[PDB]
């Protein structure tokens, strides 16, 4: 009668729960080859990623530059929500503007500005060229850095340094391969876009083209814009934020919480899906179990974040003494929410690529990387130069002292980051783990690898 | 009705994977005398070594010289692939005339020749005589070291030093007694066999006899010639680098892959099997699994090899996250191979003789040893002594400085291997090892300790 | 010829520098007890302290808390410059106010005053009672804490609170003994004191003779209030911030700079010294050469620091390759100002009180600290526990999620320093062991300790 | 800064700047980090472990960045020792003095 471990209550103590370093991937027949295999997979029930990896909401992790990187990797990135909320719209909108099709509100100045002020603006907005215009709204001329770059008076007014109209401009509706000849034709860069009436109303350069040759997995909208995802909280002024965020022009939402099986969590998510659901997809925050997965679906949400303290020695374990091992708590959860399609993302406790694979085959569609990318040059951060080594620190008014020793070492030399590199070593690394796995299990598509088996380890397969 | 382990599949984990560290071998009835014990064991279906071990085809462990010392002493050696054909071929060509019952192609010279040119074939062919034909063909001598020994003149014609017809000499057919007793009664070292017409067609040496009397347990072929294994992979140059790799005479083609589980693996076993099946065994690339393993026998393999990421942080594992445990994996391949009368080789994890034990006693015949063998004289690559030290390093012109510190200090100091001396003794260690897991279960022979029983240990069991 | 260490110039080196650990205090005759040793001596020429230390001027280490626990222990402490002229001036006039012989300002309030309003004054000088005038400033009452702490509205105004006039008061110019008789006859802990026509011109408390009473040491000036210096830099910043700093009521200025061999320096101090020398004391910074000390000296400094990069493995020594061991230092700026009477004050590499009986052998007069004191309870940062341990750390608005991990851990984790108690504690082991000193080598008071010899020690001495 | 002030008027640098950008060699990422390294034909399997790993991983030097960078920390520096020696010129350093210390000097 007596339970084993003690009571009388068989389920005081649920199940065993399995780590990544439990369990391994077993071969299995193949005509897969690495370099062929595809590893496509579902961020939502809506949009597919070419590189199923997500950068996790944190803030030495995902800004605007991370998002960008992440986005023409082939992945996304999520924008962390530690700032104001202006702030994080204005980062939803420098990555939503990084390229497009065509610039449909290109930046446009007035022929009596000054160089100085063309040049402040094109600072600002991080480009190179603007059309001008006049007081009603007739294109007069276009100016570029060409033009700057060989004019020395920076008084001048722009109808002296611009280039005058009539320019090399096309019609609404021009397709991109004649805009695209266009601009060979002519041998410029830049290319107004004009409605029946001369006025203007779109920009297409050859930066675009070349950006879309360069980067082929970009992760993009039907306009061509890179996708971006943000997280919110939950309360009012959550809603503001997420209102605000969808109006930037926000793709993803995430409803981003340490324990979303609360009431409160699958509130929001319900009601942001009945508000904004028809343009922007909302992801539900972190479970641990299939019935918290069970009630995010039941709630609304277009995908299922996994992970409550999935770390060994985390804090949530060792404070709380709260956790649920990952590969376990993905397998619960997908059991959940797969009848529904609902896909999976697996976050936390990922330290090696073999780990990435393994969460996928237990059964997840993605998976969010969070401290892999916390030490490269997108993440946020200063780089500096310490005791012959590159490092990433998080870092004066009244020490005029010129001799004092804090002017001979750097500002943030305190608690720095050691320095990853480009995102994208870091990514094709990744990838190219999966891609062994895939191979080695004989998986075309990640929907195969969510098929595969796993052989449960002994300790000591663990030791050296 | 969820699993213990998460999700409803069953069948998701699949098993639980024991490695060698997990069990040992249980005392049993014995009058076994570890001394009396018999090691030998089928490589192949048609090959039995006296010493059931066999050296990895990797380019640190075996070429040439490792490949005549393994088969010296009762195993064998697979010449490692990262080589041109024409070395691979070379090399087992190299093996396969270290000795003989009766060398039938003689190296042979003329009497124009000079000495330094004789001496020149002697030192390519590491050999100390040749017999000396006319450019009719017929024997006119034999010059041997002794005789160029006594001579100051190294522009002489081989006339004016060699031995001159008619020599001691015997015809097509004499048997090896008799060759002995005919070279025991002249006092000389070299016995050239000509046929009913006095055309040279062989040569019996007295260092045959005393290489036989030396190494009496060296696996031979039906000619009295050391026996090699070569590796091959798979394609078209693979192809090609087999027929000629035959073509030199190996005894054994290993198609080595990391994952055999797969159709062009496949293929490639079965085109051998077809072309070459009736001269050459064709062993199967590495396996893990049941299926795998029924997969190369109804290929025709005429062994099978396992083991795929048997190494507890080993780079498949941390990387692509696939491996399997190595017991657990030689149990499955074993239940797959043992009804056909298929050998089972084991490759890889092996750390200590008790572990050599151990994967004979779960199925395997023989066992590929690898990285123990790879600091040993016979192991390519030089040995320096550094720091009071030898070590074995697998190492200018413009540096022309006398003075410089790069003159100071050996080549190869940096990634340098320690250097552990003779294979003999290794490979008399691990023998040891294993006669005495044999003596401790009452195993007589191999076949008798692969119905051994194992105990099952916990991590308590692993605590120092 | 040449020099043995090489070249033709015998002052290329010039001169060999010991450091604290070369030298040792040779026992001489001696018939001082060190319980009864003098420990006072001089700061500047006009200040003398009972214990002969002072607080560093960094943002670390003294504030208003740290100043006024250093003067109640019989040293000074020196406000750093790190923060904005109001903020230093602040804190300078919170030192000076925090007990007197005679409040000659009093905080008054006035009858049609709130609750919160006295209260809001009492929390922001950190007083209990305050007096009360009518519009005309006539006397009219007091109000002290045990009366509010009895009246539960809040809102209610002060003459309905205040104990009314006439109260027990005294007449200007009352004695110490005469206003202590009164306080204890009357049973009250405040006195009002007032001119011949009853205008409020003063307040005596009992506190102040129990806090007399309690500090015996204290260093104080002729009101009775605590001594405390502040830091200045070079400029015309510097001059305003040392104009409001006077005006604040500083005792000591200290003009802070890393290298005080500069014209800058000098011209500073004969500036200070011309305009507000009458009042204030003046000391010349850092200085590590007997010539940049008489520059000091003859420019009008009242005390000379000495120290440049006195630390074995400092900043600057590893990146300017520029210093000077300290026990050499001091010989040579003593030697420098010893004949003017000017003191000397050692700054910096001081680690035991052996450091700073060696460093006030060497002919100091005072020691400043720094680092030892950093983590006490009265230097500045805040106290945490973390770990089972207490720390001093020197550390959200949108991260409101209950149970994120952030709120498990305390703010300011990073970067702690290990908490060292109070500084009494600390001042009181330093003031033994150099009381240890002054007996072992029989000096009576400080001077006489400025003329004992020392023994050399070499490599084998520091063994342990 | 003590070369110069020897009496040195330049200094070759070496070691210092073996790791940089600019420094020969193949930038590689290994383990989380960049590293330096100054490293097949017949190595055809596809799900082998040497394709698992960058080729070079070993005898490789860690990478220090931009050489600007290390230039610009070297130059201040100096220039803060010719602050404090009160050297307006390399030829003024030229004449700067030293003081010996012991070996307590360097004891941590
Ligand atoms: N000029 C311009 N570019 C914009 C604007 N908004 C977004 N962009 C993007 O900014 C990117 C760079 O544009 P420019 O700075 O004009 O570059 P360019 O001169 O065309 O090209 P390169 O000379 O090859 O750099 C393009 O991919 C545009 O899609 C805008 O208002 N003006
Ligand atoms: N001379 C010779 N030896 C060959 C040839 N092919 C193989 N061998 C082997 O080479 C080995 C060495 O033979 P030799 O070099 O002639 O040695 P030896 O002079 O007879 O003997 P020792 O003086 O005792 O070393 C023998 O075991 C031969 O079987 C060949 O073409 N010529
Ligand atoms: N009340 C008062 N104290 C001042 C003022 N300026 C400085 N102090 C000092 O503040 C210290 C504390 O005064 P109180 O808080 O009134 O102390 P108390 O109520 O007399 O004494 P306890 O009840 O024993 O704490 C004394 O040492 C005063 O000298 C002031 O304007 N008003
Ligand atoms: N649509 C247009 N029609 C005619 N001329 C144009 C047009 N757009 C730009 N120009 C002119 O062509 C020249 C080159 O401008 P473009 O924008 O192609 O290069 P840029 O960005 O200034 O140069 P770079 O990329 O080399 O720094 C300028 O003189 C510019 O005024
Ligand atoms: N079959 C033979 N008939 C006649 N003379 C022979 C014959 N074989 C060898 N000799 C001669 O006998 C001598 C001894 O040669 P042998 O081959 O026995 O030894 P070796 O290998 O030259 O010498 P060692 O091994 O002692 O250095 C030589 O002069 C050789 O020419
Ligand atoms: N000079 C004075 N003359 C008359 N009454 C006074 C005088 N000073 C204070 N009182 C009154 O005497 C009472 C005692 O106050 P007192 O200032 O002595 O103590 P307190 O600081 O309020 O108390 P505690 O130290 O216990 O918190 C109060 O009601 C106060 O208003
Ligand atoms: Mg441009
Ligand atoms: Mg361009
Ligand atoms: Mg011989
Ligand atoms: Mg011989
Ligand atoms: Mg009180
Ligand atoms: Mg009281």
């Amino acid at each position: 009668v007596p339970v084993p471990t003690g009571g009388d209550d068989p389920t005081k103590v649920a199940m065993l729960g399995l780590t990544f370093d439990d369990v391994l991937l077993l071969p299995a027949a193949s005509d897969v080859v690495p370099a062929t295999a595809d590893t496509s997979s579902q961020l939502t029930k809506r949009i597919r990623l070419r590189v199923p990896l997500v950068s996790s909401a944190m803030d030495t992790v995902t800004e605007s530059r991370m998002a960008i990187a992440m986005a023409r990797a082939g992945g996304m990135g999520v924008l962390h929500r530690n700032l104001p909320v202006a702030e994080q719209a204005g980062q939803v909108e420098t990555v939503k503007r990084s390229e497009a099709g065509m610039v449909t509100d290109p930046v446009t100045c007035s022929p009596d500005n000054t160089l100085a002020e063309v040049d402040a603006m094109c600072a600002r907005f991080r480009i190179s060229g603007l059309p001008v215009v006049d007081d009603t709204g007739e294109l007069v001329g276009i100016i570029t850095n060409r033009d700057m770059r060989f004019e020395v008076d920076q008084s001048k007014p722009v109808s002296e340094v611009m280039t005058k109209a009539p320019l090399i401009t096309a019609k609404e509706g021009v397709s991109a391969e004649a805009a695209l000849g266009l601009l060979r034709r002519h041998k410029i860069e830049k290319l107004p876009i004009v409605d029946g009436h001369g006025k203007l109303t779109g920009l297409i350069t050859v930066k675009d083209f070349v950006k879309t040759e360069q980067f082929p997995l970009s992760t993009k909208d039907s306009d061509g814009r890179l996708l971006v995802g943000a997280a919110v909280g939950v309360g009012d002024d959550a809603w503001t934020r997420a209102m605000t965020l969808v109006d930037a022009g926000v793709d993803v939402l995430i409803v981003d919480t340490a324990h979303a099986h609360n009431r409160g969590v699958l509130d929001m998510v319900s009601r942001l899906k009945q508000a904004v659901g028809e343009r922007v997809d909302v992801v539900g925050g972190n479970v641990a179990t299939r019935a918290a997965a069970a009630a995010l679906v039941e709630a609304g949400a277009d995908a299922v974040k996994v992970g409550v303290g999935p770390g060994s020695i985390c804090t949530t374990r060792v404070v709380a003494g709260v956790g649920a091992p990952q590969i376990t708590a993905i397998l619960e959860a997908v059991a959940a929410c797969k009848p529904y399609g609902v896909p999976v993302i697996a976050d936390g406790g990922l330290q090696y690529s073999g780990d990435i694979a393994k969460a996928l085959a237990a059964g997840a569609s993605t998976a969010m990387l969070g401290s892999l990318l916390a030490g490269t040059a997108e993440s946020p951060g200063e780089l500096i130069f310490v005791n012959g080594k590159q490092f990433k620190s998080y870092r004066r008014y009244f020490q005029d002292d010129v001799l004092s020793e804090d002017k001979l070492v750097p500002e943030g030399i305190e608690g720095r980051v050691p320095f990853r590199g480009p995102l994208g070593t870091v990514i094709h690394q990744l990838t190219g783990g999966l891609r062994a796995a895939m191979g080695y299990t004989g998986s075309a598509t990640i929907e195969q690898l969510q098929q595969a088996q796993f052989v449960q380890i002994t300790a000591a397969g663990l030791k050296e």
